[PDB]
Order: C-alpha cells, then structure tokens, then sequence
C-alpha cells in the first residue's frame, strides 16, 4: 500500500522457517504488498522473498513452480533465477531476456527460526532476543493468528496490562485483585520500555501467584516480554505482521528455563489468552488506532501510561499507516 | 450513515418490543446509523437504558459486557456504568473518582403500547397516538419483526399504496377480477397525511402523523381491526417493520390474523427488495422518472409531505 | 456501471442463446451495466424483446412479472406492455389513455448464429461475420456460458495470446517440449485485428495421434468477438467466441464451435474447449490490475516480446477505437 518510513525500512516476520520447505512456494502479505516465498531443492537453500507478480502479463509467480534454482511463471513459462532476473523466455529460446524482465526482490534474513523481510532499505537491526542460544531455555512457537484489526491496535492490546483480571480472569489475572500498582515507562532511543510490574495470579505453567513482568519494543510491531517468578523465567518475542492497515498476523516465540515437558501447557495458556484478546480486538472501533487527538475521544487513566506512551511513540516515529 | 434531518433525529422510533427486554438482559439495535445497547438491572420493574453501544475508554461495545447490580460493566477493563450512564468505578484505580468524561452517551427511552421508543435527539415531537390501546373491548397481538433491505421511506410508500392489492395480494387483500380503483380522498395538513375511506366488505382508512408510523383502520359489519405499523430506520437502505394489531372480535382469530398479515407483508417485501433506485424518489427531480396515475394520489401526497418535512435521508 | 464508449454502446453483443428463450419465457441478462429483460409471447415464431428490466411506474423489474398474450405484465400494479414496449393497459384506470411516458426502454435485438444479439445504442456496426454458419459441410455445438471475474478486455487479450499454449494448455493445445513460438504476422486495418497463419506443434484429442501440426488464424472486427480458424491436413475447426461485458470487471464467455469432420467428434470437441477454457480462467482470475493495461512508454508496467505482437496490436487497436471501459 502506502506505508511509512519506519515501517518500509524495517524488518518484519512474514513466516516461520519451518513453513518454507526445500523446493516449496508459499505466500504472505506485508504492508499491502503480496509476497512469494520460495526455495530451491538444495540442502539449506536460501529463501527468496519477492513481490508475487510476473511483469509480463501480471500473473502471480506463486502460481508457478520451482525448477532447479529458478521460479517459473505458469502463464508463459518465464524463469527467474535466485536474484530475480529472467534467464529464459521459452517462446524465444535464443533471445537475451530484456533487462526489464525481473522480479522485484526484497531483503530476507532468517533469525530465531523466523523469516524476516525488509521491503525497503534495512537501516534497523532485527530486534534482540537474548535467550535464543541460552542452553538453559527451551523454545516453542504458537500457530499464527490472523486478526481482523489494525496491527497497531494489536500491539496496543499487548502493551495494555490492566485488562488481565477481566478478559484473562483465571489465567493472567484475578477478578479479586483488580488494582493496578504503579509502574514506570520510558521512551528513549532504545524504543519503549515498560518497567517491572507485579500482578497477582497463578498460571498453568500453584502457590506461585507472584509474577514480575517487563517488556521492551525497539520496533513498533515487535515486543520482547519477560515474565518471572521465583520458580521460573518465561520470555517471548511477539511479532505482528501488518498485512494492511486493518489486518494483522500475530506470532509468538516462547522460551522458558523450566522443564521441557511444560511445552503443551505453555501453548495452551498462550492460545487461551490470545483468543481472549482477539475477541476484544475484533470488536474495537474505530479499527485503526487513535493517536493522541461521531465517536467519543479516548479516555486515559494512570494505568494507561504505557499505552499512552505507545501512541506518543508512534507519533514521534511518524506512523500514519493503520492509525487515526 | 447518520442524519441531521430534525423530523428524524428529533422524533421517536420503535427499536424493540418490551417483552424482548427482560430484567438483567442486554440487547442491541441500530437506529439512524447508530449502534444501540439496551439494558435493564435485574430488579423487578427496572427501567430500560438505551445507550450508544460504545465504551469511551478503548472503544469496545458495552453490549459485550454484563449487567451487575445496577450497572453495565464493560468486559475489557471492567469500568462500571450506572443507570444514568455515569462511570462509577474504575477497578484498576479503586479509590479514584472516574474522569467526568467517563460517561456513556445516553438516549431518551419510553415504553408505550408495549414497544420501546427511542429518541436520539431532542424529543420535540410526540409518539403517535393509538386510541384502541385503552379500549378493553380490543384484543392485541404483535407480529414478529421484519428486516427489510429497502429504504424506510420506500417501505412506508408501499404501505400507503393501495392499487397493488389485486396483484401481489391476490387471494388475500384483493381480487384479480376487480382491478379498477375507485376514487378516494387524501389530505396533508399539520396533523399529517390522512387516507380517506376506500374499499376493494372491508372499509379502510389510515393516517400518519409521523412519516415512518402508520395508523390503519379496517372495518366490516362483523368487526373492526386497527394496526399501528412502525418502521425503524436502521440506515438509509435498511428497515425493521413491526405491526401492533388490535381487534374487537373473538380473541381466537389471532393465529389467522397473524397469518394473513405475514402472507401479505412477505408479498410486499418481495417488491420492496427489488425496487430501484433504493431511496424513494421525491417529486419534481440512468433510470427514468416515476409516473403517477390518479390512484397514486396518496403516494404522491406522501412524496409531497416528505419534501415539506425536509427529509433528505433515504430519499432521492 | 455504464460506458459512453461509442464502439461499445453502438455495437452488438450476445446476451443469450436462442435455445434459452422459449415462447412465453422471461429471462434476464446484464450488459455494460444495464439490466435486461428478454421475453417472448407464446405464439410460434414470436420475436424476442430485449428491454431495460424496469417498470417506470414504481421502479420494479419487469422480469418479475408474466407474459400475457402479446404483453409483458408488471407484477406490482399490473401495467401491460405490448411488444413495442408501449403500455396498453393500466388496470386501476381501464378507460384512461396511458401517458406517453408509460413505455419500457427497448433495445435492438437480432437473432444470428442461434445467439441473441443486443444493441443498447444506435447500431452503426454490423454483427461480426461467421462464414461457416451456412456451410452444410460443418457441424456445430455451443459451449456452456462461463462467468469470468475479469475485465472483458483481459478475457479477449488471453484469447489473442498464443505463446501460453505449451504452458497452461500443456497436453491439450501445446507441448512442453516445443515451447518456441514461430514467427507470424498481425495486422490492424479496415478489417479490425487479424492474426495471420500461425503454426504450432501439438496433437489434439479431436484428431489422430500423428496429426500434430496445427495452424491458427483469427479476425476481430468487433473488439469483444473473435472468429478463429484452426486447421490441420486432416480437419478444419472454426469458432465464434463472444464476450459479454457485464461490467468493467465481469464477463460472460460463450463459444460457438463448428467443424468439417465426423459429427461424432462433438463430445471430444466440448471436452477440449471446456478443459482449455477453464485453464485460461484460472489465469484470468489472477491477473492484476483487473483492467487491461493499454500501451504506454505501483505495479511494474507490462513487458512485451515479439510473440506478443498480436496482444500488443490489440492494446493499440483498443486505444485507436477510443475504449476506456475495463482498460487502464
Ligand atoms: S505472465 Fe508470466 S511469463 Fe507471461
Ligand atoms: S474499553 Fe471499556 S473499560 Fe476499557
Ligand atoms: S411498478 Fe410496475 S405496474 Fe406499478
Ligand atoms: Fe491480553
Ligand atoms: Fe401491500
Ligand atoms: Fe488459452
């Protein structure tokens, strides 16, 4: 579509590396752009991420096939090498393909088992995830969640902490303990950091009903969360793929230093609470996130200081896509 | 799809039947482009609140919450709104007095004839009158609601139209062998529009003081039937039709009367859904202009009335 | 919606097959954003009327009515319209003189090749010619009608294209081992767009295994109809493809197929066309932008190679004709 600079020139997860097998074709959408992801059959072949579009007659390349180290358009069989250049036009086998015959290619990097894509010029680093190679931690990935809400409303809901005892009653919050103690938030050059805050709840992951959480966003659509009890530490990297201004894909990478056998329960806790959030996200109007300044204007109370700082951060960053 | 037409925004409109709103219940409706939430506390005889279905904190519909004591509680962070619409409790800050702006947008609501009437503006006009409501010799019945994909003014146009009876209502209100329409009278003054007696047996007349409500009278030597038809204007292109039917014959006719009304309402809806343009064409304006014959005098009068009232919503 | 393009409004378009308009029948169609009603009286050999599907009294579709004698009767108040579209009876006022405005909007209709052609405007062009129609050497069959969510001009672009045969029609109209496209000529002139004889290699289900060299040729005098001749040393197949432009983004494709060979080939002829038409539709539905891009020195612009000379010439011809509907 018509996204902004902090968005176009940043890295976004569009797939799990396990989604992209050798010789395979898959698709995604990012910032209004249709993407094709493909790999040759070679062992550990790299992933190409291109705009899903043959410039000859406008057919999606994802409808084609991988042949050797090339992607072949189904309509007239033009073949594109790994750099996106047309190397063969079958109707004219002795013709040099015109230089214009080329797919639009994007930057792709595999990191944390996720496929990261930059549609522009990649001036930012991929967000840090310190536990990735820590041998004390195990990992698991949630399924993806397609959410009919603005990506910035999706992240707003993930920075929100006061909703835990209501839509997450029995999982992350306690309807008996609704008060939200004070906490600190700072927005600097490291992005947005929400400081330590304690909340009363036990988790399927029992007398352990005191958890201290904090989180950081260096990237407005990624969040690194740390949730700690005396017994265990759980971290997660949530990535929100902005399909367009009104639709999102949520993925979460979870790591924990307890027993590896907790994996099933971890995925259940996250699945339950994600779907609880999605019920609210789908209902919110207007769909795009209102920035600080028909329907009434938003109201803020002190426990909204982090979601207020997020709206302020988005404005300073110059975000206009998916917001209002 | 909202309106500034005063005759619409400053008027009363039926949005529900009172039996639909039990104590402790939450229901939804739409009126003139606005999403409404209707709720009652669980105490007996509790009043009906009708609000814009929206929490001003983070934009969640209040209808997704729950009724607790005398309050409607938003599901997202549990802000509690009392029957007057004021937020009385913000659970994250139990000792804080909520901001003055933590307020639901509330609308006027009145129960009359067993229906829930709502005014979204200033209630300048009054609810249409219905004399037989106070008459112990008349039984009453309510049709189900009918959702119609047509402009509410085209819906009312079809109810003022009387020459179609022998065609789409053949066998029920008309007879294909008697198609000629005899002369009848219609006047528009500032009591509204009033169809003079006519007959296709049954002698009928009707009047509208409200452009989307109709009071019909149908009389025979045996008995007389009155109905109050109300057309809820959801937006410019969608309507909810209800009828309140009263009659002074045997009460056991109810099942048949409901069937006769159901048959002919559905015959009308088949026409209403097909008509183009969707908005009602007013007089003197790639589709040709309307044609009028003498038996259209009532629907012509209706188009003239709507122009004098200044209607622009759902009309062209 | 509608178009002011004269080449489209003042031209003839197929909207139905004559077999779907029985005496006494009412059917519907849509053409260039206009809703049509097609009807016939019960009489033997009655003509087909094609009118705007609209009663000017209160705006009801006349197609919801019924045919009575030689009139179409609106269901709402029973106004009766004769074959010329004039209202002859207003039942509420049986003695009145119906106003001149009580008249359906009527269009030009003409049955040819067993198809119903309609002109919404002033017919300055003729229905395209299909010489084999009157040849008793030739058998005929009609495909079913295919609703396609693509611009009618993209649908025709795909039918002018020949280099795609060995790919999406591999095993039917081409061979993945013979993908080179021989040279051929194209002309845009008084006749419209003509692709000269083009030889390609394939065996086909409608002929013998060794009959594996075919020669195609086609002419469009009308930008949404195509007369195509496909010939081998063993058989000659001709077809008249017609694309009904429902609106800018939706089309109805019909094909009338004739061949000079055994009448028993009919089932195989319909199988081949159905299989290849559906392969073409899979591509058509995927193409973006939806409207056909014209020539012009967001999405990257089209590239053209020499075997595109016919589809390039088509884009040039459409601009020369003044087409703006369904093109970009
Ligand atoms: S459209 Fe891709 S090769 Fe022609
Ligand atoms: S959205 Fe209603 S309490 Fe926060
Ligand atoms: S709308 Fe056709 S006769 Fe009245
Ligand atoms: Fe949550
Ligand atoms: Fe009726
Ligand atoms: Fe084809």
């Amino acid at each position: 579509t018509t996204a902004d600079l902090i968005l176009i020139n940043n890295w976004h997860v569009v797939a799990n590396v396990e989604d992209c097998k050798p010789g395979s074709i898959t698709t995604a959408r990012l910032l209004g752009v249709k993407l094709v992801l493909w790999r040759s059959q070679e062992q550990n072949s790299p992933i190409q991420v291109w705009q899903d579009y043959c410039p000859h007659r406008g057919v999606p390349l994802s409808m084609g096939e991988v042949a050797n180290n090339t992607l072949v358009c189904p309509y007239h069989g033009w073949r594109y090498n790994q750099a996106g250049k047309c190397v063969q036009i079958p109707a004219h086998p002795d013709m040099v393909p015109p230089a214009s015959a080329q797919a639009k290619t994007y930057h792709c990097q595999e990191r944390y088992g996720l496929v990261w894509v930059c549609l522009g010029n990649p001036v930012n680093d991929i967000p840090s995830f310190p536990e990735w190679d820590d041998p004390n931690y195990h990992k698991t990935y949630t399924k993806s969640y397609l959410i009919q809400a603005s990506p910035f409303r999706v992240m707003d809901n993930s920075i929100d902490v006061s909703h835990f005892p209501f839509i997450h009653d029995g999982w992350l919050g306690d309807r008996n303990y609704t008060k939200v103690e004070d906490f600190e938030v700072k927005v600097d050059k490291d992005g947005l950091t929400m400081g330590k805050y304690q909340f009363q709840t036990s988790r399927i992951v029992i007398e352990d009903d005191s958890w201290v959480n904090w989180f950081r966003l260096s990237h407005p659509l990624c969040q690194y969360c740390v949730s700690e009890s005396p017994e265990m530490r759980i971290v997660d990297l949530m990535t929100i793929a902005p399909i367009d201004e009104d639709n999102s894909v949520l993925r979460m990478l979870i790591m924990w230093n307890g027993s590896e056998m907790l994996e099933s329960k971890m995925l259940t806790e996250y699945d339950e609470t994600i779907e609880q959030d999605i019920r609210i996200l789908h209902s919110q109007q207007p769909a795009r996130l209102p920035l600080l300044a028909g329907l009434p204007q938003e109201i803020h109370v002190p426990s909204d200081r982090g979601t207020v700082a997020y709206r302020r951060w988005l404005k300073e960053l110059g975000v206009t896509y998916g917001v209002c």
